[PDB]
């Protein structure tokens, strides 16, 4: 089998992407944030504290003839951006772009933190990291991809995120029309539960390529590109007027400035992030100071190839017995 679904930016800045997911019988369609940096599929629901729901579409298990309580199961998660959610668990039928998993753990939120409540466009998350990170207790649950894997034509999914435009998540096949050149594959470590890999270096604009190993994760659930402070400093030094602002919480720059591209290495291959992808707009409405899309990972404890980086590529998440990542230009 295969599946194919369009993913759509939630706002004009590509702060995140939402993909429609069918849950239950009859289908309840929720718009979920596909997140290769976590491993829980959780939803706003009829069980979510009322004061914490503000415009989201909810899953109501009692209206699904295929929903079954996963008795005794609870979940609780905290994300790198400080947000969190928790609740109980049902199993139900979940379909993405034509691909159906029966018995998928659907984690129903009883509580969500403020940032979730405040984002009316995201109805939940669908985790696509390794199932070892899943937070369900006492019995850890499998991701949608893990459950689908054996049925897929090939044990892969692909992320093709758009710049200020929709893109595509495919399951079970590689769309050879969706990228240019070849796909370069690179090794993955699953030891921390992430799609963790090692970039071979970087370049800033037309500058010479610096060969240096940068370990990081391919994370569709993180908006920006977070890299070591040395790398980030080298980038912003090429932007007139750029500075690191402690009050804003990262590098900012005047929008009158032109942003250089940023290149990252995948083996001997190179992915070029255009300058425009690194502009995240005014720090506040009407400000002439713009927020940068490349930021320091110092204090995160890991480098993160988030949407800024991934949307410049066609990305293969290869879930073969030995997982790997593939990157192509597009």
């Amino acid at each position: 089998s295969t599946g194919s679904a369009t993913t759509t930016p939630i706002d004009s800045l590509d702060d995140a992407y939402i993909t429609p997911v069918q849950i239950g019988t009859p289908a309840q369609t929720l718009n979920l944030d596909f997140d290769t940096g976590s491993s829980d599929l959780w939803v706003f629901s009829s069980e979510t504290t009322a004061s914490e729901v503000d415009g989201q579409t909810i899953y109501t298990p009692s209206k699904s003839t295929t929903a079954k309580l996963l008795s005794g199961a609870t979940w609780s998660i905290s994300y790198g951006d400080g947000s969190s959610s928790s609740g109980d668990v049902y199993t139900d039928t979940v379909s993405v772009g034509g691909l159906t998993v029966t018995g998928q753990a659907v984690e129903s939120a009883k509580k969500v933190s403020s940032s979730f409540t405040e984002d009316s466009t995201i109805d939940g998350l669908l985790g696509l990291a390794f199932s070892t990170l899943n937070t369900v207790s006492p019995t850890q649950q499998k991701t949608f991809f893990d459950n689908a894997k054996a049925s897929l034509d090939s044990p892969v999914f692909t992320a093709d995120l758009g710049y200020h435009a929709p893109g595509t998540y495919n399951f079970g096949f590689i769309d050879t029309t969706a990228y240019t050149g070849s796909i370069t594959y690179t090794a993955v470590s699953t030891k921390q539960g992430f799609w963790e890999w090692t970039s071979t270096g970087y370049a800033v604009g037309s500058g010479t390529f610096k060969s240096t190993s940068i370990d990081g994760i391919a994370d569709t659930g993180t908006t920006l590109l977070y890299l070591p402070a040395t790398v980030v400093s080298a980038y912003w030094a090429q932007v007139s007027g750029a500075k690191s602002s402690s009050s804003v919480g990262g590098y900012v720059f005047p929008c009158s400035a032109t942003l250089p591209s940023f290149t990252f290495g995948v083996g001997s291959a190179r992915i070029v992030i255009p300058g425009d992808y690194i502009d995240f707009g005014p720090i506040s409405t009407g400000s002439s100071s713009c927020f940068g899309g490349i930021q320091s990972s110092a204090g995160i404890g890991i480098n993160i190839f988030g949407d800024v980086a991934l949307k410049a590529a066609f990305v293969v998440f290869n879930g073969a017995t030995t997982p790997t990542l593939g990157f192509a230009s597009k």
